[PDB]
């Protein structure tokens, strides 16, 4: 087991899985200055927070937490851009989910993930901002959505911003990411109708110091 020396990468676009930064570690090291940061324009809520908490770890394990191949009723793999490409071509944050509708649907959202660990989980989820009433229904059939999320101290309804804005990176949309730390036996729930870029792979963490000698 060895440290997770990143090199292009800030520590939110590892997580999240930026496509143009190219399953267990140590502690993580980050550079001063990376390339790639949050590729799709937007906020990481609370990095300082997160990144001061991923200073003091020194075991982590990458676990799938909602399979991909789970989203029956929702696109899972058509959401891409060309703020993000991967080989030439518009890609997506490979950790999270950008759930889209399918066949002119988007049945409302639940899901619960319970945490079977004996660790904390590092969780990550974001929420899209669209730019207008039409790319609303494109993307998402529903006009007036929403994303809930709720854990044992967590109490989130996420609501999105529709309006026109300057384009960055090319695009005219934002997408906010936010995260948690699940207790073990806790467990997390979603509810949404839209607008939801789901997590897939979630982070076990153990602190310094918590560690048996
Ligand atoms: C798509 O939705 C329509 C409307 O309910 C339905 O009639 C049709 O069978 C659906 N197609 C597929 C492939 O699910
Ligand atoms: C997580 O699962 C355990 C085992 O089934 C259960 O006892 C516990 O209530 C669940 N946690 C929550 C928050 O529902």
């Amino acid at each position: 087991v060895k440290p997770l020396i990143l090199r292009d990468c800030s520590v939110a676009g590892w997580l999240l899985g930026n496509p143009m930064c190219d399953p267990e570690w140590s502690y993580i090291v980050e550079k001063a200055n990376p390339a790639n940061d949050l590729c799709y324009p937007g906020n990481f809520n609370d990095y300082e927070e997160l990144k001061h908490l991923l200073s003091r770890i020194n075991h982590f394990e990458k676990i799938q937490i909602i399979p991909k191949s789970s989203w029956s009723d929702h696109e899972a793999s058509s959401g891409v851009s060309s703020a993000c490409p991967y080989q030439g071509t518009p890609s997506f944050f490979r950790n999270v989910v950008w759930l889209i509708k399918k066949n002119n649907t988007y049945p409302t959202i639940k899901r619960s993930y319970n945490n079977t660990n004996q660790e904390d989980l590092l969780i990550l989820w974001g929420i899209h901002h669209s730019n207008d009433a039409a790319e609303q229904t494109k993307l998402y059939q529903n006009p007036t959505t929403y994303i809930s999320v709720g854990t044992s101290t967590l109490n989130q309804r996420l609501v999105p911003k529709i309006a026109t804005r300057s384009k960055v990176n090319g695009q005219s949309g934002r997408m906010d990411f936010f995260w948690t730390i699940l207790k073990p036996n806790d467990a997390i729930n979603f509810e949404s109708n839209g607008n939801f870029i789901a997590p897939e792979y979630a982070y076990k963490i153990v602190k310094k110091g918590d560690s048996a000698i």
